[PDB]
């Protein structure tokens, strides 16, 4: 069964899903509040996926017979100066995710944890996607941000982004 | 536009609703924890549910351009002694969301308020099927709830219950 | 190529996963014998499932050149009380077999061969499925199979459950 | 119902059916560890084969109400100087499975046992046709057995033989 | 992110893809040269696929913001007795790729490096895959290669095998 | 047959072909690494465009009975200041190309080798397409490359360019 | 128009065209009288293959005003101590006519015929791919046409030979 560390860490993780799918909620409406639907329209749909991510662990936790337990979730309300500062820090966060997960996973084989490895593989997977996807929102802010029309470009693109 | 009360009592609501999809997370967990995966299963999805009631009021503050904003949620964990125990609590949950929701109409039609009083109208009655559906489930408790073997059919029923 | 630990050990699993087949088929004609013709079907199913983990291990074994051995294998006739305790015994069999996959894996681990530990994965998910099965059914037999009538609902489940 | 040397005949069989299925599991371990493919891929479908004449046996008797007991199985390894020894004994082996099941239908006979009698006609049609598949396929080895291109056809058309 | 070590050793592997697909090339070209068309068409074959190989590495690099780097490649050209001993050379050659897969794996797992552990299991699992074809091809060689007439038939089988 | 210089030159073109697809495979990383995702993909399919140039050849060249040698080939990398700059190397070494398929084919011609002059005319027509191709990409640069809003969409054009 | 060298030597490979025709149907008979029936169909259809290319070339005379004129052909009646060295023959024979068709588009290009150089690129093309399909047969031959088997396996390749 689980050991008391990977109960600890795979809780922590479910939690930490949770709060960033507020997150990009939050920040979603940071763009909408400033004329960027496209934007604000990709990020709901971020926030959709990454609460799955926490369903995904909260399964895996009844599964095994732990009860998963939903902490106090702090508010995620920031303010931002700009379209390109906003996803800096989404990029970041989900760089915090993937991290998350790579010490996650570093426990489970620590522990001799090999359900809990395997399950991990996917998140493995999925963060080293998820990684990409926002590296390329930044690369094209850096690239044509700049101006008023190149904004308008990007966030009609955000607005279908991995469809 | 939208009155200072109004603004507050709406990001209150949806504040509210997001409390409300994680309870009903936490109380599915409790009921996959005693083994009533059926009851589990009827809980995850209404925990959907209550989320797209969230968004429906985050969608219509950013309409009105407000920014909605998310608020620290406490954490939902609870102790129940039982499944009866369990389904008594979230129907009363699901009577003060209803109040609420009351509240809100009430206080749009106090303040003038008339895209407010129509946009709460879908909450009125999604309100009114979502109370008979939980007092349903309560009247088979009540019912058939007494033995082991009754709790084993009702948890069958729930596993699709509502589709 | 595999180390002499490792062509051990995995013959040994294969061995076991041909005796729980085996074991399966003799629980099923007891619950045949004791009117359970639902348990009977579930059972005789899984004996076919597991069966197929020992062909799995079979053909990895000679596919590394390695020629599998088929040992002797005891006897799994037994006496049982009840259904409730074939189940159990039923469950902290396929418990038995997780930790045994769980031991390869960190044999695999260990011994650095990475062919190997990536084969085993599928074992280390699939009896994650099938551990949440057979709790599954330990719980229905809790709840509900103190009574006949209770045994008569549950037998009907088990014919026709996981298809 | 079914008398005691009927009983036993009958589970005898049945355990003798399991042994022949594994021992042509085996048979087929050899084929591979000398690559023959094809032969190891004919000789995996008849283990398959016999172990369904293992289940209808078991069957039977959880039918007449009497409890089928899995033996001790043997283990079924052997060594083999070559692919024609190794199928010679599969076909003395089948005609070893064609005489117990004539024993049985004999005994049936002597014993008044109709419904057993019945029962075992659909054994007695089955060797004859798994016998002649055999003896098929000794003389094709005996006629163009004798080179290592006649192997290779044997192989390629035992891939395939009997769909 | 990668570290030195990953980065130098993942850029290798990519180089050794791209030479060996080159020297399935000129393999190729050798059958053709000696009248084994099908050898050389399934030898095309399978330089396209380790092709393929190199481009997942590459852009495994790219992705995580590394600059893969294409190397000097040497001559792939060699001198061949025969067909057996060709093809003895493409399964060591295969043997080998599967050698540096593995110590790619241990060097991800000892430099805690996650991301690229599950990248390459991919390579893992399909390298078991390609030694065994390779391994039937050898044997078929050893059964059946030592006559013309057996090299007509094996070189038919080889312009379709693996489709 | 082939006359020495022609096997000298056809053997010369079919490495130079080689070396242009992992040319512009390198190019392709420069592009990724800059955040030119469309127009590494370009770059991508292109490469793969010019390797068949090379197949074509080695397959020319083994149907004359002539064995073709795959050179050392050297590393293609280099550094580039611009995407426009980059785009102006590949369309001087598309030149470059064409030049050589025209000096071979003036080859051909000289030594009264009309199977090869014939074989030749396919380059000749798919070098004018794809230098038609290249100059109208560096014509788009020349107009709408001085802005990052430009290189945005012009990135944007190439990923789909030419299917 | 064409002049009087072309004339004679379009003419003249017409005719030959013809002759080859009727030498590869003789050539069938052989092989029918001696029990290849599946080269005798596979030489049955060049010959009718072969026509066509007589036919081509008449047309073009007609096409251009000139009168085509049918020579006296020769008998191609000869005695052959193999099949081997038939096809022997058989290839030496398009090796002849490839070298006319050089021959023809030489003339064509030294007396700066370019219609008459344009229509024997077809010629060129077909008879580089027919010198490749009867340099195959040859092939197959040298590896096993050492045998009565291996002749009656490359007969029954020879029957369905190219459609």
């Amino acid at each position: 069964g689980l050991k008391p560390e990977m109960i600890e860490k795979l809780n922590e993780q479910m939690n930490l899903e949770l709060y960033s799918s507020l997150l990009y909620q939050q920040m979603s409406a940071w763009c909408s509040y400033h004329g960027f639907e496209g934007a604000a329209a990709f990020l709901r749909r971020h926030a959709q996926e990454e609460m799955t991510h926490m369903q995904r662990l909260f399964d895996y936790l009844t599964d095994t017979g732990n009860l998963p337990r939903i902490d106090t979730i702090p508010s995620p309300f920031a303010e931002y100066s700009s379209l390109d500062e906003l996803f800096q820090e989404t990029y970041k966060h989900e760089q915090l995710i993937t991290q998350k997960i790579n010490e996650l996973a570093h426990a489970a084989m620590t522990n001799q944890d090999y359900p809990t490895f395997n399950f991990l593989q996917w998140y493995v997977a999925e963060q080293h996607e998820e990684e990409k996807l926002f590296k390329s929102i930044i690369d094209k802010l850096s690239l044509a941000g700049k101006s008023g029309e190149g904004l308008y470009f990007i966030d009609k693109e955000l607005s279908t982004l991995d469809t």
